[PDB]
């Protein structure tokens, strides 16, 4: 029956351990974070350029309700196409150095349309072991082939590619990935994509904003144009959204088959204005300030765990994993972080094999040194 369907698949889920449960928070963004009315610093959220309490981005959320109201009313087919919609998508196609700029509702959702119209059954995506799920979920769902290549492995990738394929492929990563904060080799992987005539798509959620010159991401760092470069707004912009890089061809071509684009509605426009504000910060000497405060955080917290019994990633980034080993070390850590106010999240198996727990910190340029300092005095012992 279907409530013996449901039930059985909670108590695998729990006999796997792998249980899920929400915690609520006062707030969640940038430096501080509150729950149960206590104050605690904010090692978790995806908050990196501390933008979400951002006075000019705050202040163009309010006065766009004022402008346009709230709702948009439609899809963008419709009536729901605002002039600011429109605006956003030109100002981040000039930014990023592409033709054109399309609007989604989050990065989930520009992620599996893509894949979703662009795929067909005898197509191939090639993707990163450890892409985002809503890349692979959708990529799994499509008629097309999926092959995974191990992580950054480009040899493996171009023994993918060179297969015989009946259709097109389509090259799927990470510019920064989630899990570690580190970064594809995406010069390389563009080679041999082109090689193949395959197409590229990087999906840059964790580089936006926070690297390369006025913060336009691993791609514009890289040097590297993927033919798709999917950006998302709920991680360093400090909203939510997304938006989908292309050619004008493709661009018309989404408008016409993505039906996340033409049966949704599209955002707020006071949304709109909000990320525009945001892109504007990015882009400034004030973006540059706040990417620079983050580099020399992540300095000061990675010299500092030199002389403490973990181990980091290969990351530059915003994510920085402390590596602890054993999972009963790595929730016991992490529940006395949180007694002694630092908010951090484990990461254990299975999520990760066997004996590579960890805590997935995430620094953000609303942390001050002093922040830094209190996290390592706490990793080092003292509560
Ligand atoms: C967060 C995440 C997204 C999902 O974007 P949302 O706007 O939060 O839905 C996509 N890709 C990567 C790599 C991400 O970490």
């Amino acid at each position: 029956s279907w409530q013996e369907k449901i039930n059985a698949a909670l108590d695998a889920r729990g006999a796997a351990d792998a249980l899920r449960r929400r915690y609520p928070v006062a707030q969640g963004a940038g430096r501080w974070l509150v729950a149960d009315d206590r104050q605690y610093l904010n090692f978790s959220s995806n908050d990196y350029l501390g933008l979400s309490h951002h006075p000019q981005i705050i202040r163009a959320w309010q006065q766009g309700a004022e402008q346009f109201g709230i709702g948009s009313g439609g899809s963008g087919h419709v009536s729901g196409y605002s002039v600011v919609h429109q605006a956003l998508e030109e100002e981040l196609a000039e930014w990023l150095g592409y033709s054109r700029a399309l609007l989604f509702i989050s990065g989930f959702a520009a992620n599996q349309a893509v894949i979703a119209a662009m795929m067909a059954k005898e197509d191939r995506i090639a993707a990163d072991r450890l892409s985002h799920a809503s890349l692979l979920e959708a990529a799994s769902l499509s008629p097309s082939q999926l092959r995974r290549f191990a992580h950054n492995d480009v040899t493996h990738l171009a023994r993918l590619l060179a297969s015989p394929c009946p259709g097109q492929q389509m090259v799927v990563t990470e510019g920064v990935f989630s899990m570690d904060g580190d970064s594809a080799p995406l010069a390389e992987i563009q080679q041999v994509t082109q090689q193949h005539n395959g197409w590229l798509m990087v999906d840059d959620a964790h580089g936006t904003g926070v690297i390369g010159e006025q913060g336009r991401g691993s791609c514009w760092l890289q040097k590297v144009k993927p033919e798709l470069l999917v950006v998302t707004f709920g991680k360093g912009f400090g909203v939510s959204g997304a938006a989908v890089l292309c050619s004008s061809t493709v661009a018309d071509y989404l408008l016409q088959f993505a039906r996340h684009l033409i049966y949704s509605t599209s955002m707020p426009p006071a949304q709109a204005q909000a990320l525009r504000a945001s892109l504007a910060v990015i882009r400034s000497d004030e973006g540059d300030a706040r990417r620079e405060k983050l580099a020399a955080l992540i300095t000061r917290f990675r010299a500092g765990v030199q002389d403490l019994p973990f181990t980091l990633a290969d990351s530059c980034s915003a994510i920085q994993p402390l590596i602890v080993g054993d999972n009963s070390r790595a929730l016991q850590l992490a529940e006395k972080l949180r007694q002694q106010g630092c908010w951090v999240t484990g990461i254990r198996p299975p999520t990760v094999p066997a004996g590579i727990a960890r805590l997935r910190l995430t620094l953000t340029a609303a942390h001050e040194m002093q922040d830094i300092d209190r996290l390592l005095e706490v990793l080092h012992g003292n509560g």
